[PDB]
């Protein structure tokens, strides 16, 4: 959830 945000970001 933070990845998409942290990995993926945005
Ligand atoms: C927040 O929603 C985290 C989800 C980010 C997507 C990860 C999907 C892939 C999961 C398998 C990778 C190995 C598991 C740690």
């Amino acid at each position: 959830g933070k990845v998409l945000s942290k990995i993926f970001g945005n």
